[PDB]
Formats: structure tokens, sequence, C-alpha cells
């Protein structure tokens, strides 16, 4: 029982204004079914995008926040996340358990879910997260967290957070094409793969789209 | 930066009547509100120019960057579009996700504030550990503004011992969460106060009372 991601493939959508926005996840819709937003697109256009998306295009929606505060500060996040339409909010992990779990309340009360970001992509990753990443995830599987998000630019990390999180549990990659990362090689590990400015930069994000699902053709299921 | 009094309205009240009233009832106490994503996510990024036009008040966007530097830098930039004077920026996602920050900070003419060790007890589990390296990366990329807890007085003098007395340094978990106002400006240069004071029966009141316990460090 996990979100069914239409051909692996979660579109990062960062373009900052509305127009753009709109017309680039239009023109991918028939390959996409769920779509990443996060603050570039909502603090440049409110957080009415979600509902302007939903009316749409109808898409899956994971609100990428990051939560990152105290517990009493991240229940607020989440609550205003989910009251505004999210499916889904992606939480940090290294704030500790605390505030973990008070996202992961809100989200058990109001009937969405929590993605916890145990290790992160960008090389300054491997300065302070990397070396807690493991314990993160370990943390994660203890208070019950099933949706998980980690990095395709570290295939090997990637493989590790895949075995302390079990099969059972959901996985999505962020890192793919701009960063590096090989759609293919990143789906070994992770259920779903997020690609942002390989598609919405594209001269056709269409075209960019399929071609990544043709890559990975024979990874997709029945 | 100069800060009324030392001290932040943490204002994380969600609708905007009650957010208005509220920083209207102790504008005469403070020149510098914390608006963070509470607010923002309930009521547009338009409030924080509303703010401005109504207090003429510093603000302080309490919006915790923690993304990869891409796309950190778009959060800086729609942030100060918005009319923020600052941004609060953690620590742990490493170097090149905070330089991101300081680029545009400078480009728009406003400040990163480094947030290095958190106040709530789960900062105990991976954060404290980090917390002075994460400061000293602070001084080695040119960080002068830093946020450290209340909730830890011999962390936040450590955090301020890190970073010198020529660096600023604002502190939360003062009332709500246990710390002190008066031991806290031991070390920080400003206090930041939330639910004291916006879910006091009277938050003139408890702002006034806040100052007047510290009215010998003022
Ligand atoms: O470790 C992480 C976690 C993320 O959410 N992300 C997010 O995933 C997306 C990556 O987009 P892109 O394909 O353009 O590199 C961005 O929205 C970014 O904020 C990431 O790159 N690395
Ligand atoms: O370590 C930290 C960093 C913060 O920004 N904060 C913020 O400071 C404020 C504290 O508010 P309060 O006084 O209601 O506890 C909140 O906005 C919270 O998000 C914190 O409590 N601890
Ligand atoms: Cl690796």
């Amino acid at each position: 029982d996990v979100m069914d991601v239409m051909n692996r493939l979660i579109l990062a959508m960062d373009l900052m204004n509305r127009d753009d926005a709109l017309r680039v996840t239009g023109e991918v819709r028939e390959y996409i079914d769920t779509v990443k937003i996060g603050y570039p697109l909502v603090l440049s256009e409110g957080m009415d995008i979600i509902a302007e998306f939903r009316k749409r295009f109808g898409c899956r929606i994971i609100a990428d926040f990051k939560v990152a505060d105290i517990p009493e500060t991240n229940e607020k996040i989440c609550r205003a996340t989910f009251k505004a339409g999210a499916d889904a909010i992606i939480v940090h992990g290294f704030p500790g358990a605390d505030s973990v779990r008070a996202c992961l309340n809100v989200a058990e009360e109001m009937g969405r879910e929590v993605f916890l970001l145990t290790e992160m992509s960008q090389p300054g990753a491997e300065m302070f997260i990397q070396g807690a990443a493991d314990e993160i995830a370990r943390m994660g599987v203890d208070l019950g967290v099933k949706n998980y998000v980690g990095p395709s630019t570290r295939p090997e990390r990637l493989s590790r957070l895949r075995e302390i999180i079990g099969q059972d549990s959901f996985l999505i990659s962020p890192g793919v094409g701009a960063q590096g990362g090989d759609p293919g090689e990143t789906l070994r590990f992770a259920d779903a793969i997020i690609v942002g400015r390989s598609i919405y930069l594209a001269d056709n994000p269409a075209a960019a789209a399929a071609g990544i699902i043709e890559s990975i053709k024979d990874l997709l299921n029945p």
C-alpha cells in the first residue's frame, strides 16, 4: 500500500512563475501523475498554487517543505500544508525524533503522509548529514515512518538507506539528471525518481520526460 | 542590527487578523518581528509587506532554509522579493547550501542568520554534536549573524565563544520552552519570544513584563 506513481517519475516543479510552471506541468501530464511542489514555487505564487495544480491536472502533490523546526512549529506547518491540499509533506530528520513525531502525528490525524529526508544529494551533505544518516533512517523506522527520500548522487548511500528501511518502505530519490544521477541505476533502490531541471528547462519537457521513461522502460510495473 | 529592547517577537499566529492585532498591541515594545512558515503558509508572503506598511518593523524570515544550493538560492530570492530583511538558514546541510544563501543576501542587501544548534530536546540527537563545527563553518564563511538555544545556556555561551563578541546572536526558547530572558541575554544580543507573548491573555502586559525583568540589561 504505497502511492502509485505513474512511470516511477516525479516532477520537481521548481519554476517560480505560475504561467511557466502550469505550462510545463501540463505538457508532461500524460507521463507523470505525481508532482513535487517546493518553496521556490510556493513562496512565489502562494499555497493556492497547490489548489490550481489539483484543478488543472489532478496530479498527486508532494509538498517539499523540508520541515525542520521545533515540534510545535512543525505541527503548524504540517497543518497549513495539508489544509491547502497537499497529499504528503517532506520532513528533515536531523532535528530529531520529537520534531519528526510532531509531523507524523499531524499526518495521522489529517489522513496524509510524511516522507522523511535522511541524507541529501549536494556535496555539502558529506559534512554533517552523511555521518548521521544511518541513524536518522533507523530512527524513522522506529517511529513508523513508511516513506523516505535519499540521494541519487550517492548510489552506495541510497543502497544502504534501502537496506535500513526495508523493501516494503517507499523511497523516492532526487539528483537525477542535472546533478548527475542516472535514472536506471537509481531505480535499483528507489521506487521513484525525482527529476526537475532535466525536464522543466528542456526545450521540449514532454520529449525530455518521454526520453527518461524510454530509458527505464524495462523497469516499469505491469 | 539594532533590536529595540533586545526583544524579537516570534509571530506564529496563523490568521492575519489576530497576527496584525497582537503585533499592534505590542508595537511600542518592539521593532523587529520574526515571521515564519506558520503565518506565511496560512496567509501568503504578502503578509511581510503588510507588516512593513503597518508597523515599519524589520522582518526576519524564519524559513529554516535547508535545501540544496540551487533551491536555497531560489528560496532566498523569493523571500527577499517579499521584503524580508533577513533569513534564517540551517547549517546542517553543509557549506555549499549556506553559501548559496549568503550570495543572494549580498545581491539584495539583506542578512543571513545561521542556525547552529536548536532548542528542542531532539536537537541532542544529531545537531548538538555537530553544532560547534557548524559555528566554525559560519566563521570560515564570513557569517556574522547566528541563532542558538535559550534552553541550553552553556551551549549558547559556547556558541558566543566560537563566534566572538562582534558577531550578532539571537536566541529562541525563552518562556514557553523554559529559557530565562536575563540569563539568555548574558550571551545573546536579543531574545526571540513567541507564545509567552502571543498566547498571553494580555500580550502587551506580557511583553512589558519581560522587558521589566531585563531592564538593567537594556
Ligand atoms: O537531497 C535532496 C533533496 C531534495 O528534495 N532535492 C530536491 O529535488 C529537486 C532536484 O531537482 P533537479 O532535478 O533540478 O536537480 C529539487 O527540488 C531539490 O530541492 C534535492 O535535489 N536533493
Ligand atoms: O532552535 C530554535 C530555532 C527557532 O527558530 N525557533 C523558533 O523560535 C520561536 C519560538 O517560539 P516560542 O517562544 O513560542 O517557543 C518559534 O517560531 C520557533 O519556530 C525555536 O523555537 N527554536
Ligand atoms: Cl556513494
